[PDB]
């Protein structure tokens, strides 16, 4: 290939251009994401039982559905909440790699078996099956800047004109309305109802009869009579459309002929289907859409599609209506990736400059500068071939690959410029023989370095895709580099290389002397090798200590420009009190974080655990990273200060928290525990078992911290007993009693009506003032068979009791989720082991399990050490083949600790952990260290084999020759990864982490290698030899 | 596929305007389109026009005074005049439907309405005339929706010598002058033509670029490729 | 049976349309409701979409909207089919 393209430089350019075009087309079409997909699919079933308490939900809906959830492939676990808002959510979590489309199909096939067993009221609310992430992709906020629309008006406008099209958009897995669509609200008055001897049953019956849509056939319809000339649709009753029409529904006519209209017994208005969710944007009335990403969908593509759909609605908005953007996770993805692109460019420029410093010729420097862009662009095309995405790890692969392939062309350009100095061959003639000397070693050394990374591509688990895409990127770039160095570089060496002071004179001479003291120092070390042997072992023990000393995590938290605040009041607390707490939260961000917070979108009545009067959330968006200098203005410090400030709020749990890189893996030290009722003990006994476990955990601050329940405490409830005998004696129907009670105090979805062209719901319910007080119960009358009106007090009794507002189940059994973490210094494994010990001492019938992040922990254990062992073994073997020797490879292997120590030094002093980014930098360090060692050994051995020089002369001749080119390429990359170390802005946490380990490892791998590699080579060959060298 | 010639336009009710206002906006657009025979041809609705329908109002007060239930009234009307699927029977081993409906001669004309009686609670038979009134009105025999909103589909084609792209441009200009709340969209072939057209320039470029690069490698020259690429018109002229 | 276009639209078509959410790869949706008592809703998907997956996703969202439809329509049933105008042949059957 080399000789072929040396004669055909345009052919060479054509191949480079095609490579770059393919890479460019890949960049325009490849998915962009923060990380590869590692989150397991989750399918959620949601249902609603209006006016139902938690136990009614559980025992008529949740258990029925759960018992039908069987024969579902790839199911890891199932969990459910049943709450006293009438809501149930059942979440089925599947193995990574499961097709979410099939998981949804399988779940629904089983759900449809349960559907007919569910109460009609639940079926008619609509059961839903969704496949989405648990967290919000974004919140789309909607306000009215002219203040001409109330919160309720805006919410209805969003529900009726915006939500459905967003919900149909591909990649939108779930949409939450922060507010409610309008319904026709019939607010019943029990005094007027009783006055006219009517009940909610009569109201419901009359609405169904007089808000009807009647199929009435046709005049002249088929089959017709002969001679028919008229064909026309018959139109009878149609859905009512206005409060006025509902008001004149005729309930009855009295004896004297007077009419009782629905408006005589009820107030009639448009109002929300529910009144539980009320949002504000920077203190102003608002609504919005909380959007969740469909399983496996691309976040950036989905956000783009959402914006395009919203753009189609904006021109038709009523006056004043405006979309705001209070919470969006996707800009961070886009901006963090662009910042790695910027550092990638900056790394290339910084390499071009450090080479012009050493080469001091634009021509000689340009050839390498052209090879790297060609290789990197081509590596994007390989990502497309492998189906990978442009993400943090493939982008870090682009940057770090430079250090392992930049020497490819340099070795070629330099081995030519030397042939033109030794001999007088022209640039074309010199390139041919030059390529004949290095071509084979170039291919073979690239294979040895690839061995460093190939094993890591077989990493298992959900974590595996992270290491796989990084490794493939590195290896692909090195492979393409060899190809470019055998095609383009020889052509450019044979067409551009010029045939063969000042600041540079100063530089050159300085280096000349430094090279002299270097070679002198080397020769002196060769005579004192014994001393430096001992120095090497303590480098290896130090490396060992720092390795075990260094803590380990998964992925650093990033400042993503957004965060959330949780507001949790005790159950039984009112909407009004939750708003008071939300006002305090909003006030704090708008007054005490003026410099950092851009907007607050606060929702009363919505939490992630579930709805309720006693829960809320605040979505916070920050100003740009550039406007928030210093770590005190980053999300971590902001949320810490906020939580500290909110700790002084009474009767409420309020805390601000950062988004975790991967919610699935969750906390670095946290655990997720499930207490299980294994023997039909019941809720009260399970609570006591929970409390026993929580008390014992408090007795170990040594190992456990913040061990708490995730759910809600029991609260008073109003128990009413209907007396069957008294109702039978009075002739009061049990159905009339239950409908009157449920319709008045819980509400009833009667049927649909048409509001401005859109089908919407009709609800009957007591007006608020008649369902606030226990004494109000007796103001409701039911009509008996004999026509007498009977108050509830005549056939019922009541008492206060305690009960649960949120019942939890895990894998089909009653459960209570317990969160917690390991104490400082302690490991999560230690904390979990203790929890298991404590759990074993709990009452009979009480079991446990681990879920969520703790399911992943115990599932995928530590597998990195074995793969590092395999990598080293394979690298040694590839070196044995390259040098046809079992012993010479050790002269290269022994340099690995010299680099690993620096990466551990840098990570320790700078305070980093053994996370994903330290490991990908640690593998890079191993390869970079071996690379630098081969830049010495390959030449030292080349003289003993080709120039016949002795062991000590060849070694010292090589180091003096190679000290300049080695320090060139090494310092260029050290500087090249500078933008990763000094990085600020989006994604700087990952950038800083990966840069620190690599740069720290390069420094030690370069300063120590130029002194130790000569020692490794001379000592190894002396030991493993017979009658060869030393002369 | 359909004819895949012309364009396929959707007029959309974006603000709850209702069927009558949408029709008016449609007619406005059709009339304007008719003023550009040089650009647009045969711009027409794909659907149906409103027709006379027989509106019958049941008087609730009169029904309640006579003791006639509304369910008996509406079942009697619907089952007789519209027909009713009751349940299934088995005909020679195959399950089939049972339908009740009026014999044809009793459901043809408005005067037939009064021949249908409903039994009140007290046993008396009450004719439909006693508790109903009727009037002629207009309504739609075919209501259309597009992406969940009321819509009216409009078909048409570019005039001779004009491109469909140009005809679409004008349609969009005319649509921009319609009443508040009326939007539009392209569907079907027109959705298809816009997306295929947006790709063509880049596909031509890639073809031309790659052809040049292959020839340059073949001849080891950046210029000699042109001597081959100049042949393109020679065949095309005779085909045209 | 016996329904006018507006009755069909406002008790059937709008309800089904309002439930066509969370389906993948949808390009657009269109419907007609007519005075023969019939509704047809057509969902058109991106080229390359698996037609079986598109149909089961539509069918499953429909299944969960059936409780919201009139009893007469639940009784008749609601069919979900892949759309295609290509017939191999039409066999006529006549009586002479
Ligand atoms: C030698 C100069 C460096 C090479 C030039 C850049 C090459 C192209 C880089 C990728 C595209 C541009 O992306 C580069 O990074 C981000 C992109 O959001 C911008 O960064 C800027 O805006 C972002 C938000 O948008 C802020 O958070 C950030 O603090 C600010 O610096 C840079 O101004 C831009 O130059
Ligand atoms: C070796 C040095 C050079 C290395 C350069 C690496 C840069 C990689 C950064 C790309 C990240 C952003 O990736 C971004 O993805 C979107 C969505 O597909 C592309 O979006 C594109 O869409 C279409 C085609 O898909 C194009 O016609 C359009 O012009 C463009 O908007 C952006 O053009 C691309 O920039
Ligand atoms: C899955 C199983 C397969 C995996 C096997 C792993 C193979 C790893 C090989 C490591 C690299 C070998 O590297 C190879 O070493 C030999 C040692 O003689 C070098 O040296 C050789 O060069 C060429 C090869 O044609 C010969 O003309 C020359 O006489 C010989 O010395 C090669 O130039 C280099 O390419
Ligand atoms: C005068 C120009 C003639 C263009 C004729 C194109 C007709 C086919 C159109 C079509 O289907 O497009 C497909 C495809 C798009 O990339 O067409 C093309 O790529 C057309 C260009 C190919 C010819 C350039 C190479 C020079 C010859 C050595
Ligand atoms: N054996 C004769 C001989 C004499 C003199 C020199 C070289 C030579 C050639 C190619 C080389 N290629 C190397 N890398 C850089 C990292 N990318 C993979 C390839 C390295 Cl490290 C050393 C290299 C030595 C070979
Ligand atoms: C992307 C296009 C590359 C074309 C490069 C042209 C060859 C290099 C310039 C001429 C070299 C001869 C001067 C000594
Ligand atoms: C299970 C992961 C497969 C690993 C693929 C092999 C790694 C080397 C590929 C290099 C591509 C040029
Ligand atoms: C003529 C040789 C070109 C191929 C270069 C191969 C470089 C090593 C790839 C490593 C694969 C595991
Ligand atoms: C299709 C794009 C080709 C552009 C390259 C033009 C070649 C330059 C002609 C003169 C070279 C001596
Ligand atoms: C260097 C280019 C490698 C091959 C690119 C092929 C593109 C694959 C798209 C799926
Ligand atoms: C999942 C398919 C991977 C395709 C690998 C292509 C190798 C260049
Ligand atoms: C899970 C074991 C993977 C080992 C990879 C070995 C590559 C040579
Ligand atoms: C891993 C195998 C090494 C064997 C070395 C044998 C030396 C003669
Ligand atoms: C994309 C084609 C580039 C060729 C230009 C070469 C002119 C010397
Ligand atoms: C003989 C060398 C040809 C290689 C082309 C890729
Ligand atoms: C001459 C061998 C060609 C190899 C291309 C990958």
């Amino acid at each position: 290939m080399p000789n072929f393209f040396i004669d055909r430089p345009i052919f060479a350019w054509v191949i480079a251009i095609i490579i770059m075009l393919a890479g460019g087309l890949a960049i325009l079409k490849l998915p962009v994401a923060q990380y590869p997909t590692i989150a397991p699919p989750a399918v959620t079933i949601s249902a609603s039982y209006p006016g139902a308490d938690a136990k009614t939900v559980q025992d008529t809906v949740t258990q029925v559905i759960e018992q039908n959830m069987n024969g579902i492939d790839n199911l890891m676990y199932m969990s459910s909440n049943s709450d006293s808002t009438g809501t149930v959510q059942i979440t089925l979590t599947f193995e990574s790699g499961t097709d979410a489309d099939i998981a949804q199909v399988q779940v629904q096939n089983k759900l449809q078996l349960a559907m007919p067993l569910l109460p009609q009221e639940v079926q008619q609310q609509g059961v839903s099956v969704e496949k989405s992430s648990s967290s919000f992709l974004m919140v789309v906020g909607v306000i009215n800047t002219d203040g001409t629309m109330t919160q309720e008006d805006i919410s209805d406008y969003v529900a009726a004109n915006m939500k459905d099209a967003i919900s149909r958009t591909s990649g939108v897995g779930d949409v939450q309305l922060f507010g409610s669509q309008y319904a026709m609200r019939i607010w019943m008055n029990p005094n007027e109802l009783n006055k006219f001897q009517l009940t909610p049953v009569d109201v419901i019956t009359a609405i169904k009869a007089q808000n009807a849509q009647v199929a009435a056939g046709q005049l002249g319809g088929t089959p017709p009579v002969k001679g028919q000339q008229l064909n026309a649709s018959i139109i009878a009753q149609t859905r009512l459309t206005s409060t006025e029409e509902f008001g004149k529904i005729l309930l009855k006519v009295n004896q004297d002929g007077s009419r009782v209209l629905l408006r005589d017994v009820a107030k009639i208005e448009l109002g929300g289907e529910n009144y539980d969710i009320i949002a504000e944007f920077n203190g102003q009335p608002a609504s919005g859409l909380g959007i969740k990403l469909a399983t496996g969908a691309n976040a950036l593509d989905t956000a783009a599609a959402i914006r395009a759909e919203l753009a189609k609605m904006e021109p038709f908005f009523p006056s004043g209506l405006k979309i705001v953007y209070p919470y969006d996770t996707t800009p961070f993805v886009k901006i963090s990736i662009h910042e790695v692109v910027k550092t990638l460019v900056e790394a290339i420029i910084l390499v071009f400059l450090v080479m012009y410093l050493f080469l001091q010729n634009f021509r000689a420097t340009l050839i390498p500068t052209i090879a790297v862009p060609v290789v990197l662009l081509g590596t994007f095309a390989v990502l497309a071939a492998f189906g990978f995405s442009i993400n943090t790890l493939t982008m870090f692969g682009m940057v770090l690959a430079i250090g392992l392939l930049v020497d490819d062309a340099i070795v070629v350009v330099e081995n030519v410029e030397r042939v033109m100095a030794e001999e007088g061959l022209p640039p074309k003639e010199a390139t041919r023989k030059s390529m004949g000397q290095i071509q084979g070693a170039l291919v073979g050394i690239a294979m040895v370095l690839s061995a460093v990374f190939v094993p890591m591509a077989f990493f298992g688990g959900s974590t595996g895709a992270i290491y796989r895409q990084f490794s493939i990127t590195i290896v692909s770039a090195m492979a393409l580099s060899v190809l470019v160095a055998l095609i383009l570089t020889p052509a450019l060496c044979a067409t551009m290389l010029k045939p063969i002071k000042g600041f540079f004179g100063w530089f050159n001479r300085m280096f000349e002397k430094s090279t002299h003291h270097y070679t002198d120092s080397v020769g002196g070390i060769l005579r004192s090798t014994g001393r430096y042997l001992v120095l090497y072992l303590i480098i290896v023990v130090g490396m060992a200590y720092l390795f075990v000393r260094l803590p380990s995590s998964f992925l650093p938290d990033e400042d993503q420009g957004v965060f959330m605040t949780m507001v949790q009041l005790p159950a039984g607390a009112t909407q009004e009190r939750t708003q008071k707490v939300l006002n305090e939260v909003t006030h704090y961000y708008l007054t005490k974080e003026k410099n950092n917070v851009e907007s607050v979108f606060a929702v009363n009545g919505f939490g992630f655990a579930g709805r309720g009067q006693n829960t809320g959330i605040a979505f916070v968006s920050l100003k740009d990273w550039a406007d928030r200098p210093g770590e005190e203005n980053k999300v971590e410090a902001i949320t810490m200060r906020a939580t500290r400030a909110f700790s002084q709020i009474k009767d409420a749990m309020v805390f601000a928290f950062n988004l975790p890189a991967i919610v699935e893996l969750g906390t670095a030290t946290g655990f997720d525990f499930e207490l299980i009722d294994q023997a039909g003990l019941g809720h009260e006994k399970l609570t006591q078992a929970r409390n026993q476990l929580l008390a014992e955990a408090a007795k170990h601050p040594d190992m456990l911290t913040s061990v708490r329940p995730n759910g809600l405490e029991d609260t008073p409830q109003f128990k009413i007993d209907i007396d069957q005998e008294k109702a039978q004696a009075l002739g009061v129907s049990i159905n009339d009693i239950n409908t009157t009670l449920g319709a008045a105090w819980g509400g009833s979805y009667v049927n649909d009506f048409i509001d401005r062209g859109r089908v919407k719901k009709v609800y009957v319910m007591s007006e608020a003032k008649y369902r606030m007080l226990p004494d109000d119960i007796g103001d409701w009358y039911v009509r008996a068979a004999d026509g007498q009106m009977v108050p509830f007090s005549a056939f019922s009794s009541s008492r206060w009791e305690y009960g649960s507002p949120r019942l939890e189940r895990y894998n089909g059994l009653p459960s209570m989720e317990i969160l917690g973490q390991a104490a400082p210094g302690k490991s999560t494994g230690e904390a979990m082991e203790l929890m298991e010990q404590l759990a074993s001492k709990l009452p009979t019938g009480v079991g446990y399990d681990w879920t969520g992040m703790s399911y992943q922990e115990r599932l995928s254990g530590n597998q990195a050490p074995s793969l590092y062992a395999i990598s080293l073994i394979v690298v040694f073997l590839c070196l044995a083949a390259l040098y046809e020797s079992w012993s010479i490879p050790f002269s290269v292997m022994l340099v690995v600790p010299l680099g690993v120590i620096g990466a551990l030094l840098a990570a320790t002093f700078r305070g980093l952990t053994n996370d994903v980014y330290f490991q990908v930098g640690l593998l890079t360090t191993i390869g970079l260290s071996a690379k630098n060692a081969i830049l010495i050994v390959e030449f030292a051995k080349d003289l003993m084999d080709k120039e016949g020089k002795g062991l000590i002369e060849a070694t010292l001749d090589a180091v003096r020759m190679r000290l300049r080119p080695i320090l060139m390429t090494s310092l260029a990359f050290i500087l090249g990864v500078m933008p990763l170390v000094i990085s600020t802005g989006a994604g700087s946490g990952a950038q800083n982490a990966v840069g620190t380990g690599v740069m720290g490892g390069m420094v030690t791998a370069t300063v120590l290698a130029i002194f130790f590699v000569p020692v490794f080579f001379v000592v190894v060959r002396r030991r493993f030899s017979r009658k060869n060298e030393d002369i």
